[PDB]
């Protein structure tokens, strides 16, 4: 009856995680999730959140249905940060905007919509990119390819055999792209760059799939939207999924949302309908408490400001963590470049060690990395990071 | 939805003795959705400390799952002593029925589901979202008032091996009409017979007659050692439709097929939305893993059937004190929160023009919606329409 159902290998990012719990070791760090933690070590709680929070528990409300696109200032929310503050295309009613359950809830519906609508498109995820993008996409039935991104040879991006990669698609093929902070390898494009790939995506007319879960770790909010709000003044069928797990710190809560750039009103009714409709087959409505989180914290002047405030302290705390890393490494190993951990932005860093020198880092050392060499640079901090050091030049030497 | 021209309806009625029976939310006497004094004391402990948010595992917390579990099949099930049940959190048990729905079509493409004539709306479309032919099998008889049982058989007995059905263990959604302990236990027979896949939605346990009896058809089936699939929902016995808390369980012959059934069901969870909702999981697990709050919740489930029942009571009681040919204990005979009201098409909408009360026009009324300070209306209003 269940015999013929196979064995699922488990996910290598979240099966990472109990290792690290399972793990009792007194200096055990955890560089394989991208979270962010404090300079304590520990994951926080934004004060931002917690005011929010605060709210919503005094009084304690009724529980009713949020409507399928979750509540109409998360939504706001979501597009606001996105395309910015009185943005035309919003003014215009050109954005069909749901809340999404996290990043992944939005991949999942947008993929949906596409497989519906378009079944024909192939989808194209970057050379490496973040695992579960090709889970999702390939559970909707669509065809998943990989384009050339990172140069494995030489840390930048192969952006010529991208570029002519993107003139041999078909029309309305899906690109699914990263418009900052990269996942894994926290390589990014430059503007002139991301001109370039969407002057392409036009000529072509490609569709643009924008994942976004890193806004305001790059370099800031309106800045890490680039590749976001460009496409939509070069007019191009614009999808957004962003995720508020990181930059909310809210990771347990799902929030996130799907955003689609409409040519017209009543396209966007139409559309905006239909992904009321692909939420309804898949779980009827978005969970309330992460929804008034985003709610109250978006559409509070004050807590909006006290978050960006607090986004960008952690932004900053990765920077530091960053240099402070690259500093003491280049002191201890002369033959190798470092360039890399300054270079990258967000989250993550390719560290370029072979799966063998990570798996060594996490026996050892107990140090936890995907072992692709992605590093979460956000659970490096002050206690951490001379044992980290010691430890990675302990196995480059090996 | 459907619902929400009937609720657009609803909102033009200018009538201010309106009354929307056409909800799908329980109502308490104040005719508000309540909070319940358990989820109350819940979110108070989860309130503070504010804690930090990580990921829930892919399947949920282990309490939720637990939780689940323990409801469905009994405290200290032998099932569970076994380890044979394969349980997530969900989704509500809409993404309960979305994981086993995608599951089934993943691992048995072969297979159609068939869903009660009639039943709740979203069922069909969660399945036909999956790519599943989707079919209806004869459940309620219009002319009886009940079950087109002899006929529903027949029509179980032409289905291939591996179909599935869609079965409301009680409380059915939307008639209120249910099967007998009896009937069940054919149901099931015939379904073992001819090997088919029980898939049985649990949204109102409790509001039947209670946990135990609630959950019967799971629990015999259970017995019976069938490939069952169970999605649960906590969105209206915990009154917390917006949380999106339910569970899926799928009970396997053996240790080793769950392991197999419990990781795909994980692969499911991680192409569709990654892991579930944080503070509906922890209410979820607070309520049903704390032993005081466990009673206290059951106690205020009850509340609520037998204010539904105080209800159903009071409106049959007023109808048969005016109309004396109609057998009216079928009012009293169905269970959960809806009801099947026998009105013909056209007698819901005389009550809708006459009196704003708002019914489906399949004569589908939410007992829920009736409180002290209408139930005269109402009652009143249905005895002119079947006097006319
Ligand atoms: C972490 C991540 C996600 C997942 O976002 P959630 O809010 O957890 O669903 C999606 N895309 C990328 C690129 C990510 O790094
Ligand atoms: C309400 C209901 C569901 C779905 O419950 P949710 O938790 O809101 O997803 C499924 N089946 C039936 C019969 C229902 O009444
Ligand atoms: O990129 C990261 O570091 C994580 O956010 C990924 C991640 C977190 N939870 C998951 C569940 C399934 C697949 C991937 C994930
Ligand atoms: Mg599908
Ligand atoms: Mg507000």
């Amino acid at each position: 009856m269940f015999e013929r159902i196979d064995y699922y290998a488990g996910d290598p990012i979240l099966g990472l995680v109990e290792k690290f719990a399972a793990d009792n070791n007194p200096d055990k760090v955890n560089l394989g999730i991208g979270i962010y933690y404090d300079e304590s070590g520990v994951m926080p709680v934004l004060d931002c959140v917690k005011i929010a929070e605060q709210r919503i528990a005094d009084p304690i409300s009724p529980r009713p249905y949020l409507p399928m696109a979750g509540l109409p200032g998360h939504r706001k929310g979501c597009q606001e940060l996105l395309f910015g503050k009185d943005a035309p295309v919003l003014k215009d009613g050109l954005v069909a905007t749901i809340a999404t359950i996290g990043g992944s809830g939005a991949l999942k519906v947008g993929a949906e919509f596409i497989h519906e609508w378009f079944p024909q498109s192939k989808c194209y995820v970057s050379d490496p990119t973040w695992g579960n993008h090709i889970a999702i996409f390939e559970g909707c039935d669509i065809e998943v390819g990989k384009y050339p991104y990172y140069d494995t040879a030489t840390g930048g991006i192969k952006f010529d055999e991208m570029i002519a990669f993107f003139e041999t698609l078909n029309k309305d093929d899906v690109l699914l792209l990263h418009p900052c902070c990269h996942n894994p390898t926290g390589v990014d494009l430059t503007r002139e760059q991301w001109d370039t790939v969407l002057n392409v995506i036009q000529e072509r007319e490609l569709i643009p799939f924008m994942d976004i879960a890193y806004q305001g770790f790059g370099e800031d909010m309106d800045s890490d939207a680039y590749a976001i709000r460009k496409a939509v003044d070069m007019g191009l069928p614009l999808f957004v999924s962003n995720s508020f797990s990181k930059n909310l710190s809210l990771y347990g809560e799902r929030v996130g949302g799907l955003s689609v750039v409409c040519p017209t009103v009543d396209e966007t009714e139409r559309v905006f309908g239909q992904l009321n409709s692909t939420v309804r087959r898949i779980y009827s409505s978005p969970p309330s408490h992460g929804g008034r989180v985003v709610d109250i914290v978006m559409n509070d002047a004050a807590l909006h400001e006290q978050w960006v405030g607090e986004v960008y302290a952690m932004r900053d705390r990765i920077k530091s963590m960053r240099t402070k890393l690259k500093s003491v490494l280049e002191a201890k190993i002369s033959g190798r470049n470092f360039d890399y951990l300054t270079a990258q932005n967000g989250m993550f860093s390719f560290t370029g060690l072979t799966p063998e020198q990570v798996e060594r880092l996490q026996s050892e050392f107990g140090i936890y990395m995907i072992s692709n060499s992605r590093m979460c640079v956000a659970g490096l901090n002050s206690s951490n990071i001379d044992y980290v050091a010691n430890a990675m030049v302990d196995v480059l030497k090996d």
